[PDB]
């Protein structure tokens, strides 16, 4: 029953303690409250009626903003994003390049506008402030964790840019973990446009802030002592659009290459596997077989653990975007394998994070430019930070599966 | 009758004098001849039969070059830019991304070729020379004003690059104004492809050179004393294509975001306005209500001033590209509001300029890279330069409305 | 009969000797073996049954990898790259932008992966080693020649990056020639997707390594004495995808502009030619008339020399991509002129090279960044290097025509 989920949470916590830089330095108030907040946040918005309605209200607003942004997309690509496409090409009428990627551009511009207006800083200041008061975490790392709810791993530390170079190793690690445990407002809308339930995306985003601090302070407790704009709104929007464009181009090229490379890998695996009586061997089977125990531990039913393992493994060995690209068909009526609604939720939560090895190089560049003398520390803590970020996503999935 | 237009010209002139840095320093020969040239140029090509035929001949040549350039576009996107699109998707068969944006690439390559060959420098030298002889303006600022007829605000000063750092404040201001009062050959073809009459675009482009000098020397008279390549033609074309590509990408991302943001703004305005019994409230209504007097002043009929105000206001608060994107449907048979041919012309002229606040940041980067120690002056004069550029566009529209 | 081909080879060799920096410094072992290898390589894979089967086996593998990579393309553009496009738009259903350009992205990512794994370095070390042992060429220039079989002119010298600044002038020239005589794995797949026979592309690529050294050591003999990474595999793929994206964008913009410019040139040539009773005058006719003797010399039949001259000339005056874009329709059933299979092969080989004037500027940037103090030498030897590269392509075509 629910016992398997509670065991799941315990195992995830235990692994973090086992990988800790110093278990005797672990602050019980910090890691105790962090888990408490992430657990309670999950309980509130996924179980408690009022919180469920607040989540639903927030998600529908996000859904409306996406539709508003699609007017710009409709202007540029016209009939290629109209209903006629489904009449002519059927399911192939949904052109990913024109349906999903332009949303990254619109949302990046929007976020930039909300930063210029001070709306973002206002929300981050409140959320980040509440975290440090309850957990005893430092001012800077708490703000970065809260900022990561809405923006990406390289953009979130910008709210505390001047404090980054003199951050303690534990602070720097938490900052890295905050980004790895979360996603970004831009791609959230993208994943939502792919069929992923907005409620899950919004929930996982908010739960990433305490979850990121949780596993950061478990695996890298504080052993040191911490310390302590565009000309107009139109310029802000333009700057965001440009950043979104570059992101859209990068994501699109990555998807073309990685999905293509997976197909090539599967072709080779067919020949190699055939030598062992397994000509049907594919990458999905390997990842499914290898990540099935992990999926089962976080609450996925026995008969759905292997399929769930495919996406979870793919997210880890590559990135969450590619994983979502393969999981999205399972959210439609044309799903090759009909999964339970709880399993769908677990996969959605467990995928909702930038936690992968390639994000280390991203952190080295973006976060490293803010503090060039700390690039050595970032590379040194990269793998552990990814692990911490992965555990945070897994914990969020286990919690979500519990109240569902 | 025509009295309203003459009042319009007077008001525009008066505002410039009211905003002058020193009215007693205004050179009557300079600003008198500048208005005379812009007025006579308008009279010649819009009223006088011979000039009308020369304008028509030039516009058709421009129309032919665009069709020639569309062969490259047709090669890349094939059936998606063919007539079959209109059979399948109807009006939505016109894909803006593939129809309009690639023209920016072809024309940028062409302009780069005409620069390598010396054709551009030849024309600019003649036009710029005639301006300084008649107006008494300096050599450098006259060439920049003439260059702005064909190229953008950041590219035009390149013809006098080494003279920019030591320019007087009045010279630097005029250079800024020359770019703000005009557009570029690349986007001109884009706007033409959207349905905007080429004759109006060509006319407004040429009239921008004296018009830009007019309001620059009215608002910032000279109080000081002025002073005074690719390896081959194929490389030139390639360089232009690359520049055009970057422009095309920037414009496309901007349009997706801004049009999307306008839709979001209208959604919010519907709720906010509803609190005051105006749930139908939209951005177009605000801009229309606010810019209707200005439209009426430049010659737009009373019953068309509000609709004309929508586009004029949008051009000012955002940019001319977005404005043209909303005005283009009014140039087709499927126009939601059938406007008079004079009103169509007035709007076309009044929109034909880079005069907006966001162009200040553009000038800071492009023009600023030519003279890094003058970036402070550019930012200081930015708003006034935009105003001067706006007045120049408005004057051109009033003149156009007069002879029509 | 075959006598015309042997004369062709002799003429090409003679021209190189005539243009030599020092004929008495020409190493007979080097240039004798280089021609021997290129000739024997051609004989082996185009005539000898076993070699023909090895070429066919390699080409089919390349064909399979391309299809695998098209899965990523199919994901992004859906129905726009499906069979339905041919039902709706007929021949125009083949959208070049979505069919060909994305292959550059996938293959660039793949090559980057094969570099990270050490597979590329392994092959290059063997091929490059065999060349220097047989020809007596230096270690560095032999590796660069072998690397150019698979990658582009700017990427190939990276395998010997630290040796480039101290290279002899003859070494630097050979390095330039190796890149000009060949293409790249990315665009090879692109040309293959356009209908160009993979066997010819693969053959020309391998034959470029000895061919490049041949004409480099003929035109610039050695008169001096020579001397002597991404964090993980996923990062490698991502880096390659990004590089491929930039390449894809550059190629697409170039094609839009150049094909558009050719159409404009033809429009002007129609008017100019009309003054001399030739209103049908076009660029293709000029290039065809001018390059027909050259085509005839390399083995193209008399009645097909003019048509063959169009593409060969276009490749030289512009680039091979544009040439292939005009030659591709002649490889289909809807070919305006049905050409012999030997003529098709000759054109395919003669076009398979980056040898053009615009590549000089490319070499100045890419190869020049590896040795900034040698940019003067690169520019000085640019034209001769292009000639050498052109002769190498022509020789490969003549050889191919001989055994066919
Ligand atoms: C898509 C389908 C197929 C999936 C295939 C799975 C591929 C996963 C292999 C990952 O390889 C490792 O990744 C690390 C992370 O980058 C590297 O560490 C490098 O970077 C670390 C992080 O900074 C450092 O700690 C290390 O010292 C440094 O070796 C490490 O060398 C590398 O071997
Ligand atoms: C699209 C639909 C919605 C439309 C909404 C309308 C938005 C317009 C607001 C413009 O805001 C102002 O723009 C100036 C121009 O950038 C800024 O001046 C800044 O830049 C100037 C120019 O250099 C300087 O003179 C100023 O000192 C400096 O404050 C100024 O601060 C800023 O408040
Ligand atoms: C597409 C259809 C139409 C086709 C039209 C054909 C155009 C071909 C003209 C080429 O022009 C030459 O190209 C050289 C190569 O770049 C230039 O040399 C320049 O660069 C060389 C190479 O480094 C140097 O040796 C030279 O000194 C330097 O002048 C040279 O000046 C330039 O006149
Ligand atoms: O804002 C972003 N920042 C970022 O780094 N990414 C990277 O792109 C990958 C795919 O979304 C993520 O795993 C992450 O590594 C994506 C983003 F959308
Ligand atoms: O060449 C150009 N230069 C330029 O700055 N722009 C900018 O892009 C906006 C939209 O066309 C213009 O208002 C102007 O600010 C556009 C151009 F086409
Ligand atoms: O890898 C490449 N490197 C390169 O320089 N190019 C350039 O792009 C032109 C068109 O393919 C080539 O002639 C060559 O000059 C293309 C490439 F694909
Ligand atoms: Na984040
Ligand atoms: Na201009
Ligand atoms: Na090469």
């Amino acid at each position: 029953s629910l016992f398997m989920s509670c065991c799941g949470m315990a195992v995830l916590l235990g692994i973090a303690v086992l990988l800790s830089s110093n278990r005797k330095a672990i602050n019980l108030r910090t890691v105790g409250g962090a888990f408490a907040i992430q657990f309670s946040l999950g309980a509130f918005i996924l179980y408690v009626p009022w919180g469920q309605e607040l989540l639903r209200g927030f998600s529908d607003a996000v859904s409306n903003v996406i539709n508003y942004g699609n007017d710009g997309t409709s202007f540029l690509f016209g009939g290629l994003v109209s209903g006629k496409m489904f009449e002519v090409f059927g399911g192939g009428g949904f052109i990913f390049a024109f349906r999903v990627l332009p949303t990254l551009i619109f949302f990046s511009a929007l976020i930039s506008v909300l930063y210029y207006l001070g709306v973002m800083q206002w929300v981050i200041r409140i959320l980040g402030g509440g975290l440090q008061k309850a957990l005893g975490t430092s001012r800077a790392e708490s703000m970065s964790a809260a900022a990561n709810i809405f923006v990406g791993q390289t953009e979130a530390p910008l709210v505390v840019r001047p404090f980054v170079p003199k951050m303690t190793q534990s602070e720097l690690f938490a900052v890295m973990c905050g980004g790895l445990a979360s996603i970004a407002g831009g791609v959230l809308a993208g994943y939502a446009s792919m069929g992923v339930k907005i409620e899950y995306l919004v929930a996982a985003s908010f739960m990433a802030a305490p979850g990121g601090l949780l596993f950061a302070k478990l695996m890298m407790p504080e052993t040191e002592k911490p310390q302590d704009k565009p000309a107009n709104v139109i310029d802000a929007a333009a700057g965001g659009a440009s950043a979104g464009l570059q992101l859209a181009l990068n994501v699109g090229a990555m998807l073309i290459a990685f999905i293509g490379l997976i197909a090539l890998i599967n072709g080779m695996l067919g020949g190699i596997g055939g030598w062992f009586g397994m000509p049907e061997l594919k990458l999905e089977m390997l990842l499914g077989w290898l990540f099935a125990p992990l999926a089962f531990l976080i609450g996925v039913p026995w008969n759905e653990a292997t399929v769930a393992g495919e996406f979870i493994g793919l997210k880890t060995v590559a990135n969450e975007f590619v994983a979502y690209s393969q999981f999205a068909p399972y959210l439609t009526e044309a799903a090759p394998v009909v999964l339970s609604e709880k399993t769908k939720a677990i996969i959605s939560f467990a995928l909702c994070g930038f936690a992968n090895l390639s994000s280390i190089a991203i952190l080295l560049g973006g976060l490293g430019s803010l503090a060039p003398k700390r690039r050595g520390d970032i590379a040194r803590m990269g793998v552990k930070a990814v692990i911490a970020g992965t555990l945070s996503n897994l914990m969020a999935a286990t919690i979500a599966g519990f109240f569902l």
